[PDB]
């Protein structure tokens, strides 16, 4: 026990002071989330989307990238909201194989630059985000990268809708392969487009592979936390495909592998790696809620 | 620059994971805050008390004592709420020199064990907290200590009400001497009664002197953040008595002196000192909001 420090108040003060500054940062970010729910209240019903949910969202993006101002976090926050609006339109609103695919097609069209249909709130919010990226981009030729993340996420949403209505569930491995429907990579790439530079662009392929590794971690941590809810709605959950012991051991090992990659990656992408490490850290700790 | 570490993702993950666990802890604490606002809605009007305010409160107590469960933070949270209910009844509701003093007398009476009057919501909430302390106390003879903090806080509320209606303002020094009206020491002592032990009791005098030192820091940091609001309501504010430069230099030096005391104090009160250091850290960082 003598190797364990006797004094902790000094570091205690310093850590708590940064946690307090980030909580105020998150409160400032919550203001744009409210603005967004307001412009499109049809996407954000109350029974799910209340200021409690908006608070948790703003706390996550502030604690994931605490070096950003609230204005710099605008995109990450609205993209995160857009993912939850799109999830809802697909999981709850859609009632047909045809309904889901027209949503997907309409979003892809907007992501590719088409004007949103006037009756399509989901498409109008995406078009707003896309135009924010166009004005805010720190580098050119961001469009192919962003459209690809849109495509990957929407395609995976299709596959999950099919699984919920299919005769046989996917394997655990196949399910984890489908984690783009979580939307984390979509959010990360949106964030990096407005906050990165030319250096960011030349490292985008590696950054996106790391982002997809973190997203698999987030899917496992999400599902371990949401098992009861998922059971309740017939939604797919990793713990239906393997047991909690395998999910937890795999979470542990994936985290340790991912941090080894981030350790290498930070030599070239210090800000990028940090963003991902804090995204994996905050989200797994928050979802676990120990 | 080579002395500055190249690698930050690993520590980034670990810090973010604890921040995420504490944010979930805070969300669990918010549930008792809601329960309390509900039982006494007459004390907690909406124009001030919304879930935004409750969220900030729960985040502060969770980040100040992250080793506590939500159940262990119940008292600290309800005592904090009680201070804001009492502030409101005094600042807004009371309209007379007589009104303020009967509030004070009624609260002191409940703190000393009297039954609250059936028409007195403020007194009923205090009686609930007092009874929670009685059942939850980690040591005997807590009552004289707690009643003294009640008395100090209420007496200072009287003095501030008089200053707002007096011909001459206090000096800066006298104002800072009156910081018990902030309620931080009241909250800390309530917290320590239910979470401390016999060891805590024998160190209470020193712990309370340290608590009062942190409270002066909190008053300065509060006032630097609330200057505009205070100007708006004619409420007293340290920046009316000295200039921002002196308040800021004094905040800096008081913090450094207080952490020197906490450094000594932690040898005997490790958990106590930590609580105070994190209270000073979180609150000054949150109020500053850089
Ligand atoms: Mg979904
Ligand atoms: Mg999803
Ligand atoms: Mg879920
Ligand atoms: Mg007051
Ligand atoms: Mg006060
Ligand atoms: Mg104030």
């Amino acid at each position: 026990n003598a190797m364990v420090p006797t004094h902790h108040a000094g570091n205690g003060f310093a850590v708590a002071s940064e946690q307090g500054r980030i909580c105020a940062l998150a409160a400032r970010g919550q203001r744009d989330l409210r603005q967004c729910v307001r412009a499109y209240p049809s996407l954000f019903p109350n029974p799910p989307v209340d200021d409690t949910m908006l608070s948790a969202l703003a706390l996550s993006t502030a604690f994931i990238a605490p070096w950003c101002s609230a204005e710099q976090l605008r995109v990450a926050n609205r993209a995160s909201l857009w993912v939850t609006a799109e999830d809802w339109q697909v999981d709850r609103v859609a009632t047909s194989d045809d309904a889901v695919r027209s949503i997907v097609s309409a979003c892809q069209a907007v992501a590719d630059g088409a004007a949103p249909d006037v009756d399509c709130a989901l498409g109008q919010l995406l078009a707003e985000i896309r135009d924010e990226l166009a004005t805010g981009a720190g580098f050119t030729e961001w469009q192919p990268v962003w459209r690809e993340e849109v495509r990957r996420m929407l395609t995976a949403d299709i596959r999950e809708w099919e699984w919920r209505h299919s005769a046989r569930p996917p394997s655990f491995a196949e399910y984890l392969d489908n984690a783009d429907n979580y939307g984390a990579s979509f959010v990360n790439v949106s964030h990096w487009i407005v906050t990165g530079d030319a250096q960011t662009r030349s490292h985008l392929p590696e950054l996106i592979a790391a982002s997809r590794e973190v997203q698999r971690i987030l899917r496992l941590s999400n599902d371990l936390a949401s098992y009861e809810r998922d059971i309740r709605s017939g939604d797919l959950n990793a713990l239906l495909l393997v047991d909690r012991e395998e999910v937890s051991r795999q979470l542990r090992d994936r985290i340790r592998a991912c941090q080894d990659h981030l350790h290498a990656l930070e030599v070239t992408c210090p800000r990028e790696a940090l963003y991902l490490a804090r995204e994996a850290g905050f989200t797994t700790g928050f979802y676990h809620g120990a």
